[PDB]
């Protein structure tokens, strides 16, 4: 089987990427942000604290046939940027572009933090990184990936996202049409439960590639690209007036600067962000300071290649027995 999907920027700086899904039977169809960099499928539901719902969609288990409670089970979750949220389980059809896994565990939202209920336009997470850090308790359960790779007609799936334009996830195959060029493989680390690889080095703009090894996760549920302080420096300062500003809480710059490009190397392959990808625009309406697009991981403990830097390429997600990442330019 195979299945594929379109991923839309929820706004005009692309901060996420919605995905619609269907669950439970009658479906019942919620926009989830795909998440490479966790492990859990959940939702905004007709469990969830009232207050804290403002214009999602919900699921409601009990419209669904399907639906099962997973007696006992319960989840918790805590994400890098500080929100969270936590709930219970069911098991329900789940269905992305045309793939359907039965018995796919849905944890239902009791509790989401403020930035969940300020972000009408995310219906939930559905985690793509490895089960291995699955939250439910006391029964670890497996990601939608986990559950549909053996049906698949290859054990992948791929990340085409769009810059300020729509994409696709699809899985069970690669589209050689999306893609120009060859799709370089790197080795994967899954002993964090992440899509973790080194990458082979960086270049500014024009500038002479430097090659060092740059080990990080690639993260389609982060916005931006979160690297060493050295690596981020030697970009801003490329950028005539741009600083590091402890109030804004990042690398800000001039809005009427022309950024230059950023290249990350993958193994002797070279993925090319364009200027424009890194502009985030100003840091409060109105505002002629603009917030940038690659940021400093100093204060994460992991290096992450985020949106910014996934939007640039077509990235091959290998579940094999030992995965493997592919990054194409497209």
């Amino acid at each position: 089987s195979t299945g594929s999907a379109t991923t839309t920027p929820i706004d005009s700086l692309d901060d996420a990427y919605i995905t619609p899904v269907q669950i439970g039977t009658p479906a019942q169809t919620l926009n989830l942000d795909f998440d490479t960099g966790s492990s859990d499928l959940w939702v905004f539901s007709s469990e969830t604290t009232a207050s804290e719902v403002d214009g999602q969609t919900i699921y409601t288990p009990s419209k669904s046939t399907t639906a099962k409670l997973l007696s006992g089970a319960t989840w918790s979750i805590s994400y890098g940027d500080g929100s969270s949220s936590s709930g219970d389980v069911y098991t329900d059809t789940v269905s992305v572009g045309g793939l359907t896994v039965t018995g796919q565990a849905v944890e239902s939202a009791k509790k989401v933090s403020s930035s969940f209920t300020e972000d009408s336009t995310i219906d939930g997470l559905l985690g793509l990184a490895f089960s291995t850090l699955n939250t439910v308790s006391p029964t670890q359960q497996k990601t939608f990936f986990d559950n549909a790779k053996a049906s698949l007609d290859s054990p992948v799936f791929t990340a085409d996202l769009g810059y300020h334009a729509p994409g696709t996830y699809n899985f069970g195959f690669i589209d050689t049409t999306a893609y120009t060029g060859s799709i370089t493989y790197t080795a994967v680390s899954t002993k964090q439960g992440f899509w973790e690889w080194t990458s082979t080095g960086y270049a500014v703009g024009s500038g002479t590639f430097k090659s060092t090894s740059i080990d990080g996760i690639a993260d389609t549920g982060t916005t931006l690209l979160y690297l060493p302080a050295t690596v981020v420096s030697a970009y801003w300062a490329q950028v005539s007036g741009a600083k590091s500003s402890s109030s804004v809480g990042g690398y800000v710059f001039p809005c009427s600067a022309t950024l230059p490009s950023f290249t990350f190397g993958v193994g002797s392959a070279r993925i090319v962000i364009p200027g424009d990808y890194i502009d985030f625009g100003p840091i409060s309406t109105g505002s002629s300071s603009c917030f940038g697009g690659i940021q400093s991981s100093a204060g994460i403990g992991i290096n992450i290649f985020g949106d910014v830097a996934l939007k640039a390429a077509f990235v091959v997600f290998n579940g094999a027995t030992t995965p493997t990442l592919g990054f194409a330019s497209k």
